[PDB]
């Protein structure tokens, strides 16, 4: 279980070796910085101003009642103490604390193999393996464009620093797999940077004066996914309700959202849903319309909504809405809470309001239980008792580092803590309503605990292109990397969503998304920022039809996809997978980024590219069966047709569901 030979030594575990530390090859630093921060509205330019960063050389080791205790120092003055030892579960447990809190700088080395790859991380939009690279682990906005040779990313870097890079996230999270099949996850949530880029080992440098890491193994990647979320979180299965068509993304009131389902519908689209995220109102600004941030249904925006909502749950619709964390300043909520002192408060004491340009919110202080509670009652009270079937739980990556909480922690290290605190507030809401498994909400920020907590992920803001970086395709590493770190539930908005420096989402774009998404847990729209300038799901009959084909498709899928819900909700095991998970064998599947294994039996390799009339992708050994034509395919690179509404899906012959896939090709 745990073998430790002790000047040098290595700690193997399982047989894996994760430690080895000598006088001439440390494993150790230790140091201290100052953290430079400029926040950029949630685009951060986060770095250090390192002061100290000291090798600790020095090893004593005692035995402990527990396992060993490691003293490490350099000299006589500077020191850290490593406790190791097994935990409740048998986990590889390894506690860190530095001689004291003024060296709040780690950097410990972990061994490895030059063939390992390393997947998770949390969301992860531009790398599924991440081996080669260092990931800064720090939530923000995810960028516009994200790779600083593309075009859109270098306008985006010159208003506000919004380009970001290939590593920005809103759920990065310091958990990894490792190929050697372990987990390693890292309680702390301070500024974490996790380098994969040496052959020989992995670093993981801490801003903070302590750390505590927890590693298991397993036999096969489905048992440690198993384990991963027994630690984590496991999601609740999704409503029945989810399976039974799209949810159309909506804005412009009651009867614009009448007369936008009665057209898809009377089309023969099946639709599950209307998501309209102006339920609270429409703010003017000099961009066009804005949500009004004021978390209550606004008659004058959807009258009479309260009775609508009655009326489409007749009709097999449900109604979700929205909600964010923030308060619109010169709002009702916002006043409640600055009379009851449920906002953060900034470095003067007065209450933090972040500007959102013309417009300010006040941060709620999720720290606070008060406040906590209270903005739990908001939802419960506005959205649940409305009628809500579920909503948009949007941001958690922008809490400011300049806000002060009641509960006395550095905003440096309750930032990375901010989206899962969000995420629970939501899922209590639920809770104590008896709404689990009847109402569906959706996050796209996330941290440590989302997996228990947030009943399903989206992909956030993708542009309205067909980019690698932060287009459609860079879904494909968000939901593995995602599934890697264990959430196995997550969708994108079919056509993406930022509209910004002359993108526009042609006709093609929403087409070849909506195929992507019919296999996938969940088919929602959205009309992105520029409304006006995107395509729409009623832009003209050919993509109205389109939509009813593939929310047939959709349907069709919905037994075998409940299956595939049910089984992540009791084990952790993913519903979009990477192909190791089946064919741990095949040493290519390591290194695929854009296609996807979903639930057992069908593999999906969605076109992300432009104007193309056919694809090419990797199919592992195994009897395939091409969903459209049923022609068989053998292990291998495959080139394939692939026009609009025939997207490149295969199907196991010998699943038991193939009569139900072959009936795909006929719909
Ligand atoms: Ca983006
Ligand atoms: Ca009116
Ligand atoms: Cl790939």
């Amino acid at each position: 279980l745990l073998d430790f030979q002790f000047d040098s030594f290595t700690l193997h575990f399982q047989q894996r070796l994760i430690l080895t530390h000598s006088k001439d090859n440390p494993c150790l630093w230790i140091g201290s910085g100052i953290a430079d921060i400029d926040m950029f509205r949630g685009n951060f330019s986060i770095k250090d101003k390192l002061q100290e960063k000291i090798a600790l050389t020095d090893a004593i080791v005692s035995q402990s009642p527990d396992g060993w205790l490691i003293h490490f120092s350099r000299g006589s003055d500077i020191s850290a103490t490593l406790n190791i030892s097994a935990d409740d579960q048998g986990r590889l447990l390894l506690e860190l604390q530095n001689d004291n809190l003024n060296h709040n700088r780690i950097w410990l080395r972990l061994a490895a193999q030059p063939e390992d790859h390393i997947y998770g991380c949390g969301e992860q939009f531009s790398y599924f393996d991440l081996r080669g690279k260092p990931f800064p682990l720090w939530t923000s906005e995810q960028g516009v464009g994200r790779n600083k040779q593309t075009y859109v990313t270098w306008q985006a870097d010159c208003k506000e620093n919004a380009g970001g890079d290939y590593y920005w996230t809103f759920f990065p999270q310091p958990t990894f797999v490792s190929t050697q099949k372990y987990y390693c996850h890292v309680d702390n949530s301070c500024y974490m940077n996790f380098d994969f880029s040496a052959p020989e080992y992995h670093e993981l440098a801490l801003w903070e004066d302590k750390a505590t890491l927890r590693f298991e193994c397993a036999d096969t990647y489905i048992s440690l996914l198993e384990k991963l979320t027994a630690l984590l979180g496991r999601q609740p299965e999704l409503p029945d309700w989810i399976y039974d068509g799209v949810t159309l993304g909506i804005q412009g009131g009651t009867e614009v959202c009448q007369k936008k389902l009665d057209t898809m519908r009377n089309a023969g689209v099946k639709v599950n849903g209307i998501w309209a995220q102006d339920w609270s109102g429409i703010r003017m600004t000099s961009f066009g319309k804005r949500v009004m941030w004021n978390w209550k249904w606004n008659s004058e925006n959807y009258p009479q909504l309260d009775s609508r909502i009655k009326q489409w749950n007749q009709e097999g619709v449900q109604f979700l809405a929205y909600i964010n964390p923030y308060v619109a300043s010169d709002k009702d909520l916002c006043e409640e809470a600055a009379q009851h002192g449920y906002l953060a408060k900034d470095a003067s004491g007065g209450d933090y309001l972040v500007e959102f340009g013309e417009f300010y919110g006040g941060v709620v202080d999720l720290t606070n239980p008060e406040a906590y509670a209270w903005f739990k009652e908001v939802i419960k009270k506005n959205m649940i008792e409305l009628g809500c079937g579920g909503w948009m739980a949007d941001f958690g990556e922008y809490l400011p580092t300049d806000t002060y909480l009641h509960n006395g922690v550095s905003a440096e290290i309750m930032h990375n803590a901010w989206p899962a605190l969000w995420a629970k507030c939501n899922y209590e809401a639920l809770e104590e309503t008896g709404k689990l498994g009847e109402i569906l909400f959706f996050m796209r920020a996330g941290s440590t605990g989302s997996q228990k907590y947030s009943t399903m992920m989206w992909a956030g803001d993708q542009n309205v292109d067909w980019s690698l970086d932060d287009g459609l395709a860079s879904v494909v590493p968000a939901a593995l990397s995602l599934a890697m770190t264990g959430h196995g539930l997550h969708h994108s908005d079919i056509g993406g969503y930022t509209t910004l420096f002359e993108m526009k989402r042609s006709k093609e774009l929403l087409l070849r998304w909506c195929d992507f998404s019919a296999f996938t847990p969940m088919m929602r729209t959205h009309e992105g920022n520029r409304p006006g300038d995107n395509w729409q799901f009623d832009g003209d009959a050919e993509t109205i039809a389109h939509f009813a084909r593939m929310t047939t498709v959709f349907t069709t899928l919905k037994p075998y996809l409940k299956e595939a819900v049910a089984l992540n909700a009791k084990s952790g095991l993913p519903v979009m997978r990477p192909l190791f998970l089946h064919y741990e064998d095949d040493a290519h599947t390591y290194t695929l980024k854009y296609q996807y294994l979903l639930g057992r039996d069908i593999l999906v390799a969605p076109v992300h590219e432009e104007g193309r009339s056919d694809w090419t992708l990797y199919l592992p050994e195994d009897n395939w069966v091409h969903a459209w034509t049923g022609e068989a395919f053998r292990g291998g690179e495959v080139t394939v047709n692939a026009p609009i509404g025939k997207p490149p899906v295969f199907y196991r012959a010998d699943s038991e569901w193939a009569a139900l896939f072959a009936s795909l090709k006929s719909i």
